């Protein structure tokens, strides 16, 4: 027979790293909102691998970009031009109205090309002293998991006996224009990178009026302006981009996740050429990066966002999540927070009940989810989902909430 | 109609970073060893995106993978189990003989990896002290393009104006044990990073012995020995691992490129648990790594090479490459070097004739290649290609060179 739920568990814990702790459940198959484990048993998907299924598990259209592309060319190596990644950077650039689009594969080494380039920006234009430039970032800020990405978090168990760390990175506070104001005096500042929205801190939302102060402050300072939008972006806080909801552009753009609908790792850096240029050919790349494979892929992912309106879905369907989970008890949960489909719930910890058990509950009630930080649950479906659907999740939050 | 070659260029340098200056050939299919130009017209591809697609490109068996499970499940995050995951943990660690694997995607990731295994393993084994670990890289090494990557690189165009710099990171020259022996007289090393061969640096060939006196020196001072095989393994050199040639087990093995034939980004770091271990549940990881999809794709990518015997292919059609560029006039061409299908040829720069103007020739001709570090032309083409095939495209070199 195939293997049980509990052989898949033993199975990595033998041969793969321990660097995950994942929830106890063994899935095998994806569509739409839904995830089926091996034994059969159909969950509502409330994490979206994170944001990266938005369009929601196994898209048809993009799984027909993908089998049509695979048929005629997969890699080339950026040794040599392919026919794809012309259009999709074409495409791309118009779509969010940059310039150019450096193409990547992951989300940190979008992440790693933004910081190389505002380094080489803050030495050849700025006039920065090699090597003094700076880049700042916010506390609570995750971003990957390069030795660099970690140098830059305040989470000691990103970083904790992985040093020595990269120097030039600056930590201030998430939420905080006078911390930004001051620290930003450095003439020595090449970039503020920041999420709109912090994901793995928890869901941690800024006041009104924050992503407006940082775009003034950059700009007064020329600092340049990294909004990572590689988990808020492509419709998931129910715009294009997080900052579309101050009106706000940021010099470099980061996305990545979403952009694929999860059938493949694609990550982008989005700029103009005033930054784009400062690094020259043979100075950065990828093998990966720009394949036509991914492009066909992620273009199809884009037009998917577009034409299904996922961004309004995402932004009606989050208000009602959002008024029914605070209808939830005060002595349970602390907290409600988010924008669009991107929520968290906060639990009242106890000596024993904690968000762990509310996830293995609510995974033995048909919602998979997954704590953060301890005590906060993210909520996070594919922007797919129906009016209809949604309440009956809610409802198993509710029944899964008031069963403790 | 459909864009030409020149209205494909034009397009990327509107609205793509100018991070590379490819050769001018723009592709559009390719299966096994040829490539298409949107032109029509067929090449021989002796890169295989720098040993990639080693099984050839859009082999059938692991486009089969990829288009099977695509219908079924492409990414939870590692937030839950897949089904697949361990299947493939299971299947690379027994292959390689390796107790665990680390999942990743791009090579430099799987790079950063080790990096940080060999740092956490430095301080909570080793017993050095927090952060006085070392890590020791040969002159000439590539891994990638992340700021740590080209914090090692000896590389100017990888590193100038990127900084500053990871500390940590020492550099000695390849291909030499007394450097390396004097090197790891401090106590605060940690690992010692090589290329088995060096590709980026033009197939630099260490001499014999050299990778049995790293193995004893790093076991001497107990540091880890961390073979990069990402280029160089996966039968190209002509065996499983570049390594085997010298009967040599390092302590971390990195692969990736054709780790899935071209198809997706995979990378895996293999090392048995003394040193997996030491990077506990929510200290590493990656959105995608691991993910099912790839998962399946790796599989059928490593079952193509054992069972259509490409290692084998590799080792005699390699033979008869480098005795035939031999024969080629030392007015031209100054050296052959290689190991398998993973070969080179340096030619002799005058004010006008280069490397350069030789892949132009080579590409009217029939024949992709192209040049690295100025002078030196890389010759790899797919494992799957046959004594007759490979003749044919020995004419060809032979041809172009003997047009000058
Ligand atoms: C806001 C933000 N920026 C960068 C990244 C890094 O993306 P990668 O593709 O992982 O390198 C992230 C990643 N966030 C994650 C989403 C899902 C799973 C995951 C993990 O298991 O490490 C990280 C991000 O959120
Ligand atoms: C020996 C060796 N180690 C690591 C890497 C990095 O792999 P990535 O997947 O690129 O991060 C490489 C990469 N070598 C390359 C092969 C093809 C194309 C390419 C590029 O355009 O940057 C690099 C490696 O050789």
């Amino acid at each position: 027979g195939p293997p049980t739920s509990d052989d898949i568990f033993e199975r990595e814990y033998k041969y793969g790293a321990h660097n995950y702790h994942p929830l106890p459940v063994a899935l095998e198959r994806g569509k739409g909102i839904y995830l089926w484990d091996v034994e059969g048993r159909k969950y509502f998907d409330f994490l979206s691998s994170y944001s990266a299924v938005n369009q929601g598990h196994c898209h048809p259209k993009i799984v027909n970009a993908l089998k049509s592309q695979v048929d005629k060319l997969t890699l080339t190596s950026r040794a040599f031009y392919n026919n794809v990644l012309g259009e999709y950077e074409e495409y791309i650039t118009k779509l969010f109205n940059y310039h150019k689009v450096l193409p990547m594969n992951t989300g940190v080494e979008a992440g790693e090309t933004a910081c190389k380039l505002a380094r080489k920006w803050g030495y050849t234009v700025k006039g920065i002293q090699k090597y003094k430039a700076k880049i700042v970032f916010a506390a609570g800020n995750f971003w990957g998991r390069t030795l660099s990405a970690i140098s830059s978090s305040t989470d000691p168990t990103s970083y904790d006996g992985f040093g020595p760390f990269m120097p030039g990175f600056d930590i201030i506070p998430y939420n905080d224009l006078p911390a930004l104001e001051r620290a930003l005096q450095d003439p020595n500042v090449a970039a503020f990178m920041v999420e709109p929205i912090q994901g793995e801190a928890g869901v941690v939302v800024p006041d009104p009026g924050y992503l407006m102060g940082v775009r003034e402050l950059c700009t007064r300072h020329q600092v340049l302006f990294i909004a990572d939008e590689i988990q808020t972006g492509l419709a998931r806080t129910g715009r294009w981009l997080a900052v579309d909801y101050e009106n706000v552009r940021p010099d470099i753009v980061l996305l990545g996740k979403a952009l694929s609908g999860g059938l493949y790792p694609v990550s982008a850096v989005l700029c103009d050429d005033d930054i784009m240029l400062t690094i020259k050919p043979g100075e950065h790349g990828s093998t990966y990066g720009g394949n036509p494979l991914g492009c066909r892929v992620a273009i199809a992912a884009l037009e998917v966002l577009e034409e299904e309106n996922l961004a309004e879905n995402a932004d009606k369907l989050g208000i009602i999540l959002r008024n029914e989970l605070m209808k939830l008890p005060s002595d349970v949960v602390t907290a409600v927070r988010g924008k669009g489909l991107l929520n968290a719930i906060v639990i009242k910890e106890t000596k024993d009940w904690d968000a762990w058990k509310v996830c293995l509950r609510l995974r033995d009630n048909g919602l998979l989810a997954k704590p953060t930080h301890g005590d906060i649950i993210r909520f996070a479906p594919p922007l797919v989902i129906k009016e209809d659907e949604l309440r009956e999740s809610i409802e198993i939050i509710n029944k899964t909430i008031l069963s403790f």
